[PDB]
């Protein structure tokens, strides 16, 4: 079918067949020896294997298409003057429609991160936040969608002042380098090393000061699992990491962060992000308020991340203490904003890739980034 200017037509209605557009497909990187992998996108044994998980790939694609159309729409109206809340509500309303939100079967994978300046991630406004987007602000729009738990974790950076251009370019190039180096049997530490090489190859000048872009060392990429945004493996963006290898059938979020500060982040500001620990099982709770809140989370989010605004919209009131109890019990983990030093600028770019038996698919790739 056809999408209305302001996106409103759910993605599955634009593809009645049930088959969604594939992302960018690439040949796996050749081995150190010089061994090519073009045989994978050919081997009958791999082909059947890949086709066997087609429904899965397809679900990732449905979510990726939603992500592509939502972000394009956002890039058309995001502007200084708007509050962070106005920005997140407008984005999420469109996302809910295009993904055709349906309980845990289809919806938003996590809250809309819109971290500003020295803060690189995990910031989304809570109720009452009067923060307004400024002309010189560098905002990281990081939002996700999912179908049946197949998560699309994709992100980009927003600026209005050209002075940040090379900084954005550096991080974008670094993220793309990480995407190219990634592959079946590729060592994670090699990906991180390669990413840092590109990142540090860039130098920038902002308001009279020059800087060699630094990747944020304590931030990183990660493997993705069903309903588990952080499956267990990590993709470093600096050298010195694990020699652990990426494997066939795995899904990864290739994300990098560049900064003009220390290249290190720390918790800062009021927490807005929360997510149930995946490994913790059922826990009996008598405390009335804490019990109800946990039930609401299990029903509406499962192991998917959420924020306070999402609790508010569900009619929940005065739940902070109950939420703190859940955190203290280790049932829910808080994810406060991660920021570099005051006055520093940070940028981010992220894509979700599928390590298919036949090829490497950058499922969330768009004509934008
Ligand atoms: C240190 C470290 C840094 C980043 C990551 N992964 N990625 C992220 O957190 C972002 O790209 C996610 N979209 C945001 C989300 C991830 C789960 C917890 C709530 C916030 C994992 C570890
Ligand atoms: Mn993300
Ligand atoms: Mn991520």
């Amino acid at each position: 079918k056809v999408q209305t200017d302001p996106p409103s037509v759910p993605i599955c209605d634009l593809y009645p067949n049930g088959v969604f557009p594939k992302g960018q497909e690439c040949e796996y990187p050749p081995t150190q020896d010089g061994r090519t992998a073009a045989w994978r996108t050919t081997s009958e044994e791999k082909k059947a294997l890949d086709q066997a998980s087609e429904e899965i790939w397809n679900d990732f694609r449905e979510a990726a298409e939603a992500h592509r159309q939502v972000r394009k729409y956002v890039m058309s109206w995001i502007k200084p003057g708007m509050t962070m809340i106005e920005i997140c509500e407008k984005l999420e309303d469109c996302s809910r429609k295009l993904i055709k939100e349906n309980g845990l079967n289809a919806g938003l994978a996590f809250p809309t991160g819109c971290s500003l300046n020295n803060c690189a991630a995990h910031y989304t406004p809570n109720a009452g936040d009067t923060t307004v987007l400024q002309y010189d602000d560098i905002c990281k729009i990081d939002f996700g969608t999912h179908i049946s738990g197949r998560i699309i974790d994709c992100a980009f950076t927003v600026t209005f002042n050209p002075k940040y251009d090379t900084l954005l370019k550096a991080v974008k190039d670094a993220t793309n380098t990480g995407i190219k180096c990634a592959g079946i049997d590729v060592r994670l530490c090699d990906v991180g090393e390669a990413i840092q090489e590109v990142m540090e190859s860039y130098e920038v000048e902002i308001d009279g000061k020059t800087y060699q872009v630094k990747p944020i060392r304590n931030l990183n990429g990660h493997s993705i699992g069903q309903y588990r945004i952080h499956a267990g493996k990590t993709v470093p963006i600096i050298k010195g990491g694990e020699a652990t290898r990426m494997e066939e059938g795995e899904v990864y979020a290739i994300e990098t962060f560049g900064s003009t500060g220390k290249g290190v982040v720390h918790d800062d500001m009021e927490c807005s992000h929360y997510m149930k620990n995946f490994d913790v099982g059922h826990v009996p709770i008598r405390l009335p308020r804490t019990k109800h809140l946990l039930n609401v989370i299990n029903e509406n989010f499962g192991t998917l991340a959420f924020c306070r605004r999402w609790l508010d919209r569900l009619g929940e009131s005065k739940y902070l203490m109950a939420l703190k109890n859940l955190c203290d019990l280790g049932i829910v983990d808080p994810y406060p904003p991660l920021c570099d030093i005051k006055g520093s600028y940070t940028a981010q770019f992220e894509h979700t890739i599928l390590l298919r038996p036949t090829c490497k698919e950058v499922v969330s790739r768009g004509d934008d980034y």
